[PDB]
């Protein structure tokens, strides 16, 4: 306890909070999705509801420490309110995202952070034809809302969405699910924005 | 990090928060809408649900800095809780507005602020006739709830709503969408209030016009 | 900015918050309603939903200032969390009231406060017969929940509810709408309570 | 204002908050219900929704003062967040209770507190037969969640629920409504727990 | 009051908060479920809703005290916000868990904590066949979201779920209900995670 209390006090009480990335100190966030369930489709409003969790990884110099000076602590758990987290947002949501897990991240001595929130998302998707053999395809982009590619870049480790925890008795079966980096331009702003495009093809079981 | 931490500490820890605009220091907020989806209509209650984002821009002297004194930082991102934001309100809403994006603004060295919240709004609109070729027209006013035209004025850069991100498989297609400055008077108060009137003409998606 | 910052600092940082009215320093709150819409009726539960705004006015000595000493500032806007507000409550609500506007009041140099929240209220009302020519009448009382007439009195400026912003394409038309001061006695307490009774007569358009 | 500000500062800024009752300093809470409406029944889930208010009374030595020393103030209103309140809980609820009134209590110079929150509760009840002449009977227990009878005892002043504000045009009429002290034993714990059992018999009007 | 105020001040005002368990100071949490009601099933989305309470027990050295030094106080009640609590999470939920009881724990002089929150959970379950004699079986895992088996281990005192408070007029009757410790591995992480698997077999009454 003593060494960890001392480490946390040294990282968080002694400086002002990290103010987020900049053009001079940019950041790369690694994203990956694990799809648990397509819970429902609403064919009268063209909304689909997914339950998933989203692995987020990044690295800050200001969260580094030497394990020898703190009892060989190599990592610790801390509330996501104590640290900066990237503002990753679904670009075609129709309701606020619901949080289904504790908001706690793991920080490692090299300054790397892992944060894996479980979420339920309603987003824009036409499910017409879901009851056929071909199924339907829907897509949603995840990216920073306010940081361009000059401050936050994104990447994936794989283009395959993890389906190994997909609920076996869902109403819908997944035919494929990919996650792919893209670059976009928007009217407000001259700078390129990065997102990961989650594309899911599914049909009634 | 160091220069930005120092800049933020100088802007926010050294004074009391900006107390908002006044008759002597009025403010102009620029509004623009980007309509993403008409999600549903309820014909039994005359409520329609929109998903959009609303570009807000304004400028304060108290957020100015000289970039040379702070490592050539020209702008930064900060939580919308750290700064004053205008109290722009839909005047015919029937539910609290739902927030669909992080509440983070960008402040620039000249004191200008950009803030672009994504929202879902339920508002008063009669959708009778939406299933015809002509469609229906609905309107909603956005303005300050508590500041008159003497403290907050509004403008748009264009009268055309941005429809280039409108969801192509929505149940409803947009025939037109405008955003226009107006002046109103209300019973409580002799002072004029300014709003931007969002007028949308739409109909059910069909196979031909 | 400077003069207003100084005024606000003098009113709010230098004293403990106003502790509310008492038997020795009673308060009169003026109420007025502006009815925007009867949104729906539920005939299976006898609940009706109104959207309105409620003008509240009161006056405290502790919010007085001399304009000459503060750059001729005659009034200012401040968050409703910074000041005391009266605990005006609907007496036959069936759900928490939903807030549809910013919670910001205007304070004037004589100590007077204006606060005009927009609300959606579900309350107890039998809509049977709403589809006839005579329509139906419903009523809801608004008053302080915890202050009797000895600490908070209420009044209206007019007995006519403002209908000049009533939604012209509502499903329901208003035949009449009044707002009237009343005195009530309740089981808990010997002291009289004051309310304003909002009576609305309406029918299907 | 001055005397009340001074009294409140003396009661709340000068000590740590009251830490709640104990085996050595037990507390008796008096409960009484005023039933306003049975709003709806759901026969597919066996849930019923009540709107009521719950009178709570208790007495602490640490809230005593001498009126002579504070301008003859005999009582005052304060936010329920400023004082300890008993953790009275419905034992068969199916949703979080909704709060329908301001959370403000009245403290009297002898240390006695009155607190009367309005609530909407969904609880477990089979409404099958509600459309007959005999109606149905349902029951819900209210008591402390975490304090046994050794720290919190309950009582009522009467076994009759107050029905004098019951909504006259409710879908349901009340045939009877009682509130009765009981003792219960639970699996977790050898100590007796006290509750007040609210028993309501009703049918369709 | 005095001795308890002093004890609480000594435990909570004098140190930084306990930072949670680590590889060097691991923790065992004991879990047990008391099932109150299966409230509803949704056969169009494969979601089932349970109301239960979850007994949690653990022990920290930093919450120890000597009763002789504090008036023979052997335990006390405190808000769950004042102490660390384990991040026990349902692994197949489809909505945020609703809290149905006060969040108050009991701390004992040996450093042991008991915490028994009431909850409503929607989780993934196919109710097809619930209207037959055989019924249906559903399962949900509860465990730490962010701590592996190296920091948090779990156990049960019994494998039988407590059914002695199960609502007798529920739409569904319970045929069996077990709670069993398991070890799992997940894609993100090489370390084993521990859960308690709640398996319920039920049918229409
Ligand atoms: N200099 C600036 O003020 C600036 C520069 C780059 N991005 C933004 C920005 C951008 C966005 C938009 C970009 C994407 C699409 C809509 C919204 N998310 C939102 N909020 C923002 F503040 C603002
Ligand atoms: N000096 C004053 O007391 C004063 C002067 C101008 N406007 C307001 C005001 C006005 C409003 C209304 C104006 C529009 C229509 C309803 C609401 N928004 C709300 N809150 C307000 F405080 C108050
Ligand atoms: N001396 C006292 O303790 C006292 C004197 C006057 N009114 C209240 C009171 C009254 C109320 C009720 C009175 C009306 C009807 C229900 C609720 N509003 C609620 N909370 C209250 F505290 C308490
Ligand atoms: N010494 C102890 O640890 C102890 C002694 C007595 N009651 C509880 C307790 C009891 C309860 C249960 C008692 C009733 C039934 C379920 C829940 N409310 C909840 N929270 C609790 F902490 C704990
Ligand atoms: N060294 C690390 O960064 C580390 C080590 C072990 N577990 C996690 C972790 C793990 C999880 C997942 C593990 C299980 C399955 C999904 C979620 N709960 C969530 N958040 C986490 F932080 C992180
Ligand atoms: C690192 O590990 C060893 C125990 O294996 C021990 O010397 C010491 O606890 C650690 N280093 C410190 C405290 O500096
Ligand atoms: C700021 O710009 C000037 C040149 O205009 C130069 O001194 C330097 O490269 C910049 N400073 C930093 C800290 O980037
Ligand atoms: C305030 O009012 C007086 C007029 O009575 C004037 O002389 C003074 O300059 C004014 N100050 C302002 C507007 O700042
Ligand atoms: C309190 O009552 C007594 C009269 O019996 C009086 O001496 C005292 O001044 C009173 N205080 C007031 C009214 O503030
Ligand atoms: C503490 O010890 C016992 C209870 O086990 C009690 O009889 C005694 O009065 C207490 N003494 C003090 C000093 O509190």
């Amino acid at each position: 306890q003593a060494n960890l209390m001392r480490l946390k006090s040294d990282l968080f009480n002694r400086s002002p909070m990290y103010p987020g990335p900049t053009k001079d100190d940019p950041l790369t966030v690694t994203l990956g999705f694990t799809l648990q369930d397509i819970v429902k489709v609403d064919s009268s409003t063209n909304e689909v509801d997914l339950v998933y969790y989203e692995q987020q990884r990044w690295k800050l110099n200001s969260l580094m420490w030497d394990p020898n000076e703190y009892g060989n602590i190599t990592d610790f758990r801390t509330s996501a309110a104590d640290i900066w987290t990237p503002d990753i947002t679904a670009y075609s949501s129709t309701r606020p995202v619901q949080v289904l897990s504790p908001q706690i991240a793991v920080v490692t001595h090299d300054g790397s952070v892992m944060f894996i929130p479980a979420q339920r998302l309603s987003f824009m998707c036409d499910p017409t034809g879901v009851d056929s053999e071909e199924g339907v395809t829907c897509a949603v982009k995840f990216g920073s809302w306010v940081y361009s590619g000059f401050e936050i870049d994104l990447k994936t480790d794989t283009d395959q969405v993890d389906l190994s925890s997909y609920y076996a008795s869902s109403k819908y079966e997944i035919l494929s699910a990919t996650q792919t980096r893209q670059v976009q331009h928007y009217s407000c702003c001259p700078e390129p924005y990065i997102d990961v495009n989650l594309v899911v093809k599914f049909r009634e079981r």
